[PDB]
């Protein structure tokens, strides 16, 4: 009935990065109070802007719950943001904070990691923009394979695909190879000619490689080259999980929304063992406040 | 009138399967023999059609039968046609009409019942045959051992026996499938030096389900049965370049690729309306 550190009152779990952040309120006693929405938060988008978007999404996540903000010294905060990797952004962001009872920073996929399996040992492969695997041992321990940044790492990501995918038109508009189904579809979506995709790939970024993933997918059924892309996503995927767990051993999980799709070109023996997520990542920041720092 | 009985023959190098029926279309009987490939001899493959034939009369509870009162159409591993097939027709006894194919045809016709489409059969060996709407037919892969018969057991045991070897001498790592085909033939150098010595495609064959089962924990395993499921779609698209005819996935290894074949080519397939037997007694119709 009672609960440790009576001074203490409020439990926060939170998920941030590039595109939005989601808050998970609850109550000392683990009692759901609110969930919420609100702007992206990942630390590479500026410390100040983070906290911002943190702030405003928790003060949304009280009002939802009919409770009158509360001070930072009553609440514990467990936040699983992009960008922790970067130990400057995550000082700044810790420097920056609010006087919360007590504040636990971990990487966007930690968080992701924790609540698919809650809390128990497992593994996570992450396929959205980027790409990651994360693993948490039975021995305690926690290890990273992939998700080492978008030009050279991030494979089977959407932005590995759009880049790809990209090259392959490239090569189709200056006779390097002929044209195909992926090759005119991203033609079209670029902008229809040369200095279309010269234009566009000047100013590509991540997400805008990204984008080009549906078109990967939909050409796919019809083109054996955006196949073999797909194809290959699906064996880093693979690889990735096998980096953390060789024999299989622990469960493991396939998050993200390219992940979904992506389901047919994953190797059969991998997807065989997938298991559903028990929880998301902000249910996972909250499990970080339950455990050593 | 004088024909009686309707014979349909699928041979092969894995045996002999026989369809016999009633000139009006009754279900008289279905018998398995030995092997019948022409490349093993012609009057080893009638015996081992004709002893399978009188198997299949006897099944039927039918007496010895005439050739004269018999149709019979074969679909036989043998594209020497008016050679190695000239000569099986010449040693061919006196039935009342007979019609001569080579297997893949023969599982084209069953496939699609006559109608115009393509298929990919892949076994030991493997192989493209297309029937167009102009009556015209065409064929892709299927040019032999070991240059060709891509995606086809032999094709899958080789590379499963190379990497072995590359485990065996140090270039390579030993995994999953490695330690299955090692064990699979003999357990040690000295085994397979001599097994790959003798090696015939039928006996690298053998190993493809060692790459099957593997598969699911070896990611070499698994790329070589995704190799062969993207030859197979090029077989076909070489076929049909613009996906316009039915397509049918034939062969006991056919079935054990579906979940390996690329997901856009698996959702356009159709199943065989026959097997090759079937399609053999459409043949001499």
């Amino acid at each position: 009935r009672q609960t440790m550190n009576p001074s203490i009152r409020y439990l926060i779990g939170v998920d941030g990065g590039g595109t939005g952040t989601r808050i998970r309120l609850h109550a000392s006693d683990g009692t759901p109070l609110a969930m919420a929405e609100g702007g992206a938060s990942a630390l590479s988008q500026g410390i100040a802007k983070s906290w911002q978007a943190v702030l405003s999404t928790l003060e949304a996540a009280f009002q939802q719950a009919g409770l009158p903000a509360a001070p930072a010294s009553a609440c514990a905060i467990g936040l699983g943001l992009s960008g922790v990797h970067n130990r400057q952004w995550a000082g700044e962001f810790e420097s920056q904070a609010p006087g919360f009872a007590r504040l636990s920073l971990a990487t966007d996929g930690y968080t992701t990691l924790l609540g698919a399996h809650g809390g128990q040992p497992g593994i996570i492969v992450a396929l959205g923009t980027g790409s990651i695997g994360e693993a948490l041992y039975p021995d305690g321990s926690h290890r990273e394979a992939g998700g080492w940044g978008y030009p050279s790492g991030d494979e089977a990501s959407g932005a590995w695909l759009g880049q790809r995918a990209a090259q392959l038109t490239q090569m189709a508009l200056d006779g390097r190879h002929s044209h195909s189904p992926l090759t005119r579809a991203v033609l079209d979506f670029v902008g229809g000619d040369w200095q279309a995709m010269m234009a566009w790939n000047g100013r590509a970024t991540p997400a805008q490689f990204a984008r080009l993933a549906p078109l990967v997918l939909s050409a796919a059924r019809v083109d054996p080259e955006a196949d073999a892309l797909l194809r290959q996503a699906g064996e880093d995927a693979w690889a990735i999980a096998r980096a953390l767990d060789p024999q299989d051993e622990l469960p493991v999980a396939l998050c993200g929304g390219l992940g979904q799709a992506l389901r047919d070109w994953l190797p059969p023996g991998f997807r065989q063992r997938l298991v559903a997520p028990q929880g998301d990542s902000a249910q996972g920041a909250l499990l970080l406040l339950q455990r050593p720092s």
